[PDB]
């Protein structure tokens, strides 16, 4: 019997509107059963209801109508079509229209071994035993994994929730526990409240041996965090911020949160940073735990602003949701904009407000690629929808609001948002639901259009003849007719307002009131483009850095080294004078335009450690060790300071000793031999133990002693910090046993496993290593991350975005062509496949150049 339904979409004309979960999971033999009871309409007469389904084996379906007296069921017959992962039931007479069903069915199924679905996580206690626990991960298109299901997220239902377990375990999911039954065979079953109406990915259960602990909000939810037991000394951080947090956008939002309780739970084994199921959101351990004494300040920063995403998604994907995965920016550019307003607010001392821009900086690598895709961009299947979870979604997506809200001014937005999410409040929207709800407090779908229909961003090209300034723009790619309303910015020499104009043609004047010495564009890098200066502009600019850099703010500083090495890229700029105006960092003192120094000149030796350039590489290095000395010398070896203070302290001593700078490579030697003579007992100061430890691995005894500190820690930051100064080792066969022990999940846990072949394929030995584990390790990979996750992503990008040879890039192509529907088409694959071609083209241009350059400086 063929299949009654050829679309990867589902039928529009058949309706859910609430379903009962019952699942009962038996984590001693990792089966689990279910029993899935949907209440739904049909709006057109028919006989066959098409819904989703996966790895599930379906023993019986039927038909029931009415309740009580009046309840007739009908047996329906079960099709399925796995590669739509679809099912059909078909029954004996068709559904009268409008008149309410109710679908039941029963299944069974086999706890995943990856990160999604319903799957088994592990964790070893500090006494030694093996505990077993089964979570979920639903979103985008796992909740079918898990129950059938119209998984959709525009059809949305409420769910009732009921968990069948032993009674060794806890179960949690979205809504409170209202009631537990003694069921037979020693079991107890669960019953959670009913959810608001919501979407299939948000539903989420855990069956653990978790330890919580709580807090109230003024407005009355019980925030909890879950832990493992040896873990939940670490959770008072998270609670504390998740109630600041949570009441900080009750407020904001004029919306209260429609939840009795919030729970945040770190579960052992997790693939994504975190996830936002409503009532239940989920995180890596490292995303949410801190500990005082162990922890960095990059990860105290990093769980703020992960709890902040997580719940700013409690009205930006929850309440509100896009109507399809094309529109999911509006989900997390939203989510990720919403990190810096929230934390600005509730935590001003993190000041995440002056970090804000790098996360554009990030978008804009990919985004001026070809391969690069708009803001909303069609996608159908489950591989297409995953890779919308990027940089483009997330990052431009964030950074485009910023420059409307700049642009709007912040009320104006604030009430926009305000008027969306109660106009929209349990429904779905598309991109332009949301102009329209800015519009309602001038122009934003003309101008919000050209940043979300079209990929890329553009070059503003700034011309001043005395008081004229003209202005042009034209799409900035490497490697048309793009038009862009572009709400610029500008400083001058004369005034330190922050002026605006408004670009919506190709070129445009404006008259200065009078002469200036210089002028600026971007202001605070607010703008989504990059700017460029005829004639004497970048002379200007580099003399003002090197005379009186304070002249300008740090993130504009950052902004000019940027954007000097991006026309590089395109020839507006030679190499040597982007060189020379770096040269200025001698006396910089900032994190962001130290940061972003590092940022450009950086990648250029990744590229000249994998070619045969030893010469330049070493002169190179040497050049921006010289550049940063200073720096480096001033900085302490302590904990003391600001955020900011901390992890430049972090990042300059890792460096310096990384490039064997004596002075710091002394001392991280002296503190390694302390602490391992103490047998790691010492408390080192954090903000030094990444450059402590990357000395210490480099002998034999050193990284042997380390790793032995790896199984008892229960840091985070401590097991972080242990792996990347393994991963630094020059012994083959200790990275080969990296990767084959993480790939594994025993000694490593498999979630660690993306970054450390990035790590390995950034060492400069160990970097062909990595690029071979992915391609003889491919399959076994993309079955336990799936094709086009993020993860998969980072792994492609990480072993081959830093090879600059055609024999490496016919590798890579050769390669991915060869395994055609497993993995040909990713979007990954085209950008590092035209991420290669610009490093061939780049070192072509400009090795000679850099090489004369050094020898002259
Ligand atoms: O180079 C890298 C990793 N990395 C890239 O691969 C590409 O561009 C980057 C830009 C800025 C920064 Br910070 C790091 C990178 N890390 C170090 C290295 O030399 O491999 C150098 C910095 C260290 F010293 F802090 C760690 C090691
Ligand atoms: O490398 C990374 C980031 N990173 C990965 O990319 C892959 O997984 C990791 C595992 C452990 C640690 Br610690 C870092 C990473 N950060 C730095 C760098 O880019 O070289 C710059 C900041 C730094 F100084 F804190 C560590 C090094
Ligand atoms: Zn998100």
């Amino acid at each position: 019997t063929p299949f009654p339904w050829n679309k990867i979409r589902l039928p529009e004309y058949v309706i859910p509107v609430h379903y009962d979960l019952l699942i009962h999971a038996q984590l001693t033999t990792l089966t689990f059963w279910g029993t899935t009871k949907v209440e739904i309409t049909a709006s057109q007469p028919t006989s066959t209801i098409i819904l989703h389904s996966h790895h599930l084996q379906i023993s019986r379906a039927t038909l029931r109508k009415g309740a009580g007296e009046r309840l007739s069921e009908e047996p329906l017959q079960v099709l399925e079509h796995p590669r739509q992962e679809q099912i059909a039931l078909l029954a004996p007479e068709p559904l009268l229209v409008g008149l309410p069903y109710t679908v039941v069915i029963h299944y069974a199924g086999q706890l995943s071994e990856t990160f999604h679905g319903f799957y088994k996580s592990t964790y070893r206690t500090k006494e030694g035993e093996l505990r077993i626990l089964a979570s979920t991960q639903f979103e985008p298109t796992a909740a079918r994994m898990a129950f059938p299901c119209f998984d959709e997220p525009a059809f949305k239902a409420s769910f009732s929730i009921k968990i069948r377990r032993e009674p060794r375990h806890l179960a949690i999911s979205n809504m409170p526990l209202v009631k537990s039954v003694t069921v037979a065979e020693g079991l107890i079953e669960d019953h959670f409240d009913v959810t608001v109406k919501m979407s299939t990915y948000l539903v989420a259960f855990i069956i653990s041996d978790f330890e919580s602990v709580s807090k109230i909000t003024k407005s009355g939810v019980k925030v909890s965090v879950y832990a493992v037991p040896d873990k939940i000394n670490q959770a008072d951080y998270a609670l504390d911020a998740a109630v600041t947090l949570l009441e900080f956008y009750e407020d904001y939002f004029s919306i209260p949160y429609p939840l009795p309780k919030q729970d945040l739970a770190a579960i052992p084994d997790f693939q994504s940073g975190a996830m936002e199921n409503w009532g239940l959101t989920t995180y890596r351990e490292s995303a949410l735990l801190f500990d005082a004494e162990k922890s960095s300040a990059s990860s105290k920063l990093g769980i703020t602003m992960t709890v902040a995403h997580e719940l700013a998604h409690q009205w930006f994907g929850n309440l509100v949701t896009m109507e399809w995965w094309n529109d999911l920016w509006l989900n997390e550019g939203f989510a990720k904009f919403m990190e810096f307003v929230s934390v600005s607010v509730t935590h001003p001392e993190l000041k995440v407000g002056d970090y804000f821009f790098g996360k554009c900086f990030d978008a804009m690598e990919v985004d001026a690629l070809q391969s690069s895709h708009p803001v909303s961009t069609p996608v159908e299947n489950p591989a297409q929808i995953r890779e919308m979870f990027d940089d483009v979604s997330y990052d431009k997506g964030a950074c485009i609001l910023n420059m409307l809200r700049e642009y709007l001014s912040a009320d104006a937005f604030k009430s926009g948002i305000v008027q969306y999410l109660q106009k929209h409040s349990y429904k779905n929207t598309k991109n332009e639901d949301l102009w329209d709800s800015m519009a309602s407090i001038v122009d934003v779908k003309t101008m919000m259009n050209t940043w979300t229909l079209q990929r890329g961003f553009p070059l503003i090209t700034i011309t001043v003849r005395g008081r004229n300034v003209h202005m042009k723009q034209e799409h900035y790619m490497k490697g048309t007719g793009y038009l862009w309303h572009v709400p610029l910015t500008f400083i001058t020499s004369k005034s330190d307002m922050v002026h605006r104009f408004l670009l919506k043609t190709k070129t445009d004047v404006l008259i200065l009131p009078e002469e200036v010495e210089w002028i600026k564009f971007n202001v605070g890098m607010n703008g989504y483009y990059i700017v460029h200066y005829e004639d004497d502009g970048w002379d200007s600019l580099t003399g003002l850095l090197k005379g009186t850099h304070t002249a300008v703010s740090s993130n504009d500083r950052a902004s000019l080294i940027n954007n000097a090495f991006q026309l590089v890229s395109i020839g507006k700029l030679s190499i040597e004078k982007a060189l020379d105006l770096s040269l200025y960092l001698k006396h910089e003192t900032e994190i962001m335009p130290v940061f972003q120094g590092l940022n450009e000149l950086i990648p250029m030796y990744k590229l000249m450690e994998k070619r045969d350039m030893n010469e330049v590489e070493t002169q190179f290095k040497a050049f921006l060790i010289r550049l940063l000395r200073d720096l480096i010398d001033k900085q302490t070896w302590t904990d003391e300071g600001s955020v900011s203070e901390r992890m430049l302290r972090s990042q300059l001593l890792l460096l310096a000793c990384v490039h064997n700078y004596q002075p710091c490579v002394q001392r991280a030697e002296g503190y390694f031999r302390k602490w391992k003579e103490s047998n790691g007992q010492l408390s080192l100061p954090v903000d030094v133990t990444l450059a402590v430890f990357a000395v210490g691995a480099q002998s034999t005894e050193g990284w042997d002693f380390l790793y032995s500190k790896y199984q008892f820690s229960l840091s985070s930051t401590e097991k972080s910090q242990i792996e990347f100064a393994l991963c630094r080792t020059q012994n083959k066969e200790k990275l080969q046993w990296l990767l084959d022990e993480s790939f594994k999940g025993d000694k490593i846990k498999t979630q660690e496993f993306p970054q450390i072949l990035t790590l390995i394929g950034r060492n400069p030995v160990g970097y062909p290593l990595a690029w071979q584990f992915l391609r003889k390790n491919w399959n076994k990979l993309v079955q336990k991350f799936e094709l086009g996750s993020s993860s998969i992503a980072h792994m492609v990008m990480g072993t081959t975005n830093q090879f600059s040879t055609r024999t490496r890039l016919e590798e890579v192509k050769g390669f991915f062509s060869s395994l055609k529907e497993n993995g040909s088409q990713l979007r990954c694959v085209q950008q590092t496949i035209e991420t290669i071609e610009e490093n061939i083209g780049w070192m072509d241009k400009n090795f000679d150049k850099i090489r004369v350059w050094l020898q002259s400086e």
